């Protein structure tokens, strides 16, 4: 197949793959940022994405109020302008749902999981220099699926047949992203996206483990998110 020259190749054929796709209910809308979003995507992917990076982190998939808006993994619309600088045009899907309208970077509601996310890492780093010097954040899945009723549907509750071609070019995506990047640890942020780097990059010279995420629905994300990640990165051997 053809040679992946950069990040933005890779979500191309990402897009191009995901866009022969079928899903049906639950499934009633599916919102795809690699199009809608891509002037702030391709930026991200340009001006933090250049390789050789020593760590990678995967998300799961588009939060609605993060990178649903911006293009950007957990890409909270604040920490995305602010520090980050990027801010441009954000379309509104084909048959975006009423009650999860993609207003772009004039969306008002701020995601707690991005927020935190990034904000860790500014407080860890301060520039984004000194992250994407080393580490990049990337999602597993860029699709957001909703049920007719404008409901989250997360990739792990699609039905079998659907999952297996969706998660076939994610995975063709994560690994030509490995292969690009360079990582030597892999990094799911949560459960789900860390099955998916096990399953995706088994005999690859990569480790992959995980961090707890963000979102408050874990306990000890309200209590100290950045503690406890701070802890399991430094008994992966990633220093933070
Ligand atoms: O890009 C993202 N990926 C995720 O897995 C996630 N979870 C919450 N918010 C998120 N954003």
């Amino acid at each position: 197949g053809p040679h992946m020259t950069g990040l933005a190749a890779i979500s191309d054929a990402l897009a191009a793959d995901l866009a022969g796709l079928s899903f049906s209910s639950p499934v009633a809308h599916v919102y795809n940022p690699l199009l809608y979003a891509r002037e702030p995507h391709v930026a991200y992917l340009s001006r933090f994405g250049s390789p050789p990076k020593e760590v990678l982190f995967v998300g799961m998939n588009p939060g609605p109020w993060g990178m649903a808006q911006t293009g950007v993994p957990f890409g909270e619309v604040a920490v995305v302008t602010e520090w980050l600088g990027i801010n441009g045009t954000v379309t509104r899907p084909a048959g975006e749902h009423p009650k999860k309208r993609v207003d772009g970077f004039a969306c008002r509601r701020s995601e707690v999981s991005g927020r935190r996310l990034w904000g860790f890492i500014r407080e860890r780093f301060g520039t984004p220099e000194r992250f994407f010097a080393r580490f990049f954040v990337a999602n597993y899945c860029p699709l957001l699926f909703l049920t007719a009723e404008g409901g989250n549907i997360t990739p792990d509750k699609l039905r079998r047949g659907e999952q297996e071609p969706l998660f076939a070019a994610c995975d063709l995506a994560l690994r030509r992203t490995v292969v690009l990047l360079r990582p030597r640890v892999v990094i799911g942020v949560g459960a789900f996206a860390e099955a998916r780097c096990h399953e995706a990059l088994e005999g690859f010279d990569v480790e992959v483990g995980r961090i707890i995420h963000p979102s408050p629905a874990s306990p000890a994300a309200n209590r100290d998110w950045a503690g406890t990640a701070l802890r399991q990165l430094a008994e992966l051997g990633v220093d933070f």
